[PDB]
């Protein structure tokens, strides 16, 4: 069964602001998601130092960026720690509520949307460029899940029966019609170099086709 959930009103409000604010500097979505990847790869590596079996679902620690012009998707893939169903439905939203409030106050005081990552809610910058976001994820302790949302106040979760990933997270950005620049190899390399050049994991940019 596909389960449908309501976001918290605060998360829904942050999502509308991201969607609705005039703000040209949309490219920062990408460092935010790569930085999320990097932090998740730090967590699995750190956990595997006192428990080596945590890497039996895959030893390689890396980030892939995969454009697809036909589907109009940019996918950010990591082999980090992954997320459990409790993360997807409850834990992450509980934390997000307070980083939301702070981010919202900061914008009023004169901060801008690019600073979102400082408030633990940078994931939502995905909606600068994406009309829908699908998150596929598998943690050692749980099953493989698909989370999805096009904003509008709700998200769904379901067991994922697609191709098993081992361990880690794929964020599939279904791009808005006017943001297909983020599918172009030269544009992605530009942004990675500008904002993500010191990530301590190999980042592979796949090419089409
Ligand atoms: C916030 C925060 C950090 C943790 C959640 N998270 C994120 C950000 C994120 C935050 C969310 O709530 C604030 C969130 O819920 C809608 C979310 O949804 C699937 C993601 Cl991917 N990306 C990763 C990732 N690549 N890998 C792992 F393992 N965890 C991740």
């Amino acid at each position: 069964e596909v389960e449908t959930f309501a976001f918290q009103a605060e998360i829904a409000q942050l999502m509308s602001l991201i969607i609705n604010t005039f703000y040209s500097n949309k490219e920062i979505f990408l460092r935010e998601l790569i930085s999320n990847s990097s932090d998740a790869l730090d967590k699995i590596r750190y956990e595997s130092l006192t428990d080596p079996s945590k890497l039996d679902s895959g030893k390689e620690l890396h980030i892939n960026l995969i454009p697809n012009k036909q589907d109009r998707t940019l996918t950010i893939v990591d082999t980090g720690i992954g997320m459990t169903k409790a993360d997807l439905i409850n834990n992450l939203g509980t934390i997000a509520k307070s980083g939301t409030k702070a981010f919202m106050e900061a914008l009023q005081a004169g901060a801008d949307i690019s600073m979102i990552g400082q408030f633990g809610v940078g994931f939502y910058s995905a909606y600068l460029v994406a009309e829908k976001v699908t998150v596929i994820t598998k943690h050692n302790d749980d099953e493989q899940y698909a989370w999805e949302s096009s904003a509008g106040g709700s998200f769904t979760v379901r067991t994922d029966t697609g191709e098993p990933m081992g361990r880690g997270t794929k964020v599939i950005l279904h791009l808005k019609e006017d943001q297909t620049e983020y599918l172009e190899e030269r544009r992605i390399k530009e942004i990675v170099k500008k904002h993500s050049q010191f990530i301590g994991y190999p980042i592979t940019l796949f090419v089409e086709k």
